[PDB]
This record gives C-alpha cells, structure tokens and sequence, in this order.
C-alpha cells in the first residue's frame, strides 16, 4: 500500500499524477515531485487542483499539476520560497506577482508546477477590472502598454486574470471573453491573421465561439505577442471533443480524478514556428470547472 489501497488523499494525487505521466510519456523528476508535494500537497488536496497534460510540436507531452484558492494574498509565493522552488534570476519576473498584487487586489491566487520543473507560474485572480489597471505594475513587458489599441479592437477590455511564468520569462493576461463579438467564428480568424499566427480548421473554429476566457503572451525579449490561447470547458469525458485531436481523446477517457465523473478545461494555443499546441485539465475534484463558468458570469451548462 505504497502507492496503493488505503491511503491519504495527498498519496492518492501523488500516485495519479506518476501514472498520469508515465501513460503519456511525460518526462519527470521524483525529486522535483516530492519537493512540491511537501510544499503544497495540502493544498492540492482540500482546494481547486488540476492535472494538464500538453503536446508542443516536436517534443514530449508535458504533465503539469496546478491548484486555486480564493484568499486575497499570494499563499504560494512564500510556500515556494520556503520549499527551494523559486529562486530570483535576476530579471523582472523576481517581483512580478509582488506588483501584481500590490497594484491590483485579489479575491483568488494559484500556482502551476511541471514535475520535471519546479514551479512554473503563479497566478493573481481579481474581480473582473478594466485593463487599464494593468498598466499601474512596474515590472510588466512594454509590449503589454503598446497593445493598449490591439486589446480595444478585440474586445479585450475585461481583464480576469494575470500570471508570472518564471520558466518561460512571460506573462500572461487573461480576459473575460464577453463580448457577442467573440461568439463568432471570424472573430478568432481576425485576432489570430492580426499576429500572422495559424488559423485553425473551420471544426476548431466552431469550438472557439463558446470560449469565456482568452489569455496573450508578453515577454521581455520582444515586441509581438508570444502566443494566445482560448479556454473552453466541457462538462464531463463525453463532451471533450475527443476526435480534433489524439490527446483530447486519451486524457478525456483515462484522465484520473477523485471525483467520478470530472470536467475538463481545454486551451487552444496558437503561435507565429512554435506556439500551436492544446492544452487539457481534468478537473480532479470537481471544483474548476463551476468555478470556471462562475467568475465568467455564465450559468452552469
Ligand atoms: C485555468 C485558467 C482558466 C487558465 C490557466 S493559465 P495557463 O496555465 O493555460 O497558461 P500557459 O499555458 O502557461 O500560458
């Protein structure tokens, strides 16, 4: 019952999350896992947690585990300190999620760990506020103030959340995909031909019209837009679109999850040649998904 029968539900994550791994080739470090679960294995137990498996082009599947909490203050920020999984690297990222919540407050905060990594990003939850608010944070890519006219044209004047990847040396802004604009097909062909990046088929077209959030990279290293991604929940395993891809196929029907009959948040991401992949969480305790429609004012499908 290492691993196995009666066990606490941390160790039941922590065997879920190997198996996870191993079955879609994913690469990991037992001693990157075991560093997070001593930091964070309670929270991952009694709060928002999820498991991600992603397919960037011409490499291996990456397995990410990654949690929320609502409380107003950044609780990951010294767990990680304290656990030796987060270190400054002399860059802007080091007081980033500082600023952020300083600038703009907080009713939620998460954390996102690869587990052949470490800690990957932290993220910062407000009610839903305009923008402009983001322009108040020091440390934030100049790129994002000079998309001030970009974030106008395509509706993207609700902002409802913002991240720190400290791996990737990005931020993201995630936006409340509110606008009537954004339940139209053409919508997503014009934002992504506006950064030349790929437009997907007219099936995954059809998709992206119910997505509530949407997310776009800034870095440090240049001025363009890194990548965008659009988030789309479904409900349960048989409303993943298990035939656009075979990873939505595979997570959807052998994803593991506490609760027996778990959603899904899946992210479409699209860049310039990398930056084109797809993203899934299973939603292990049943809490993301209605938390998902609930800070997009939407009603429960
Ligand atoms: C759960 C929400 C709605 C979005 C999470 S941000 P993300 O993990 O998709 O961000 P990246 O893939 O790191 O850009």
């Amino acid at each position: 019952s290492a691993g196995a029968g009666a066990m606490t539900i941390v160790n039941r994550i922590r065997t879920d999350v190997v198996n996870v791994a191993k079955s879609f080739g994913a690469e990991y470090s037992e001693a990157v896992i075991d560093q997070i679960f001593q930091g964070f294995g309670e929270k991952f137990t009694n709060t928002g947690f999820a498991i991600r498996v992603q397919n960037k082009r011409n490499q291996k599947v990456d397995c990410n585990i990654r949690y929320g909490e609502a409380k107003e203050n950044c609780l990951a920020w010294d767990i990680a300190r304290e656990s030796g999984l987060l270190s400054d690297q002399g860059h802007p990222v080091d007081t980033l999620i500082q600023e952020m919540f300083q600038a703009i407050p907080a009713i939620a905060y998460g954390a996102d760990f690869d587990i052949n990594y470490g800690l990957v990003k932290i993220w910062h939850l407000p009610k839903i506020v305009p923008v402009e608010e983001a322009f108040k944070i020091p440390s934030l890519p100049k790129s994002v103030n000079a998309h001030i006219d970009f974030f106008k044209k395509y509706h993207l004047d609700a902002l409802c959340a913002l991240t720190v990847d400290y791996r990737n040396k990005s931020t993201n802004l995630y936006f409340d995909a509110h606008h009537p604009e954004q339940r139209t097909t053409q919508f997503y062909k014009n934002i992504l031909q506006s950064q030349q990046f790929e437009v997907p088929s007219d099936e995954v077209l059809e998709i992206l019209v119910n997505c509530p959030e949407i997310a776009v990279t800034f870095n440090w290293s240049s001025p363009g837009i890194e990548r965008m991604c659009f988030y789309t929940a479904f409900v349960n395993r048989e409303t993943v679109p298990q035939h656009i891809n075979p990873v939505l196929k595979k997570f959807a029907q052998e994803a593991p999850a506490l609760l027996d009959n778990p959603g899904f948040l899946v992210g479409w991401s699209f860049g310039p040649k990398k930056g084109t992949y797809i993203k899934i969480d299973v939603d292990y305790h049943g809490l993301v998904v209605p938390s998902f429609f609930h800070m997009h004012n939407l009603p429960l499908p």
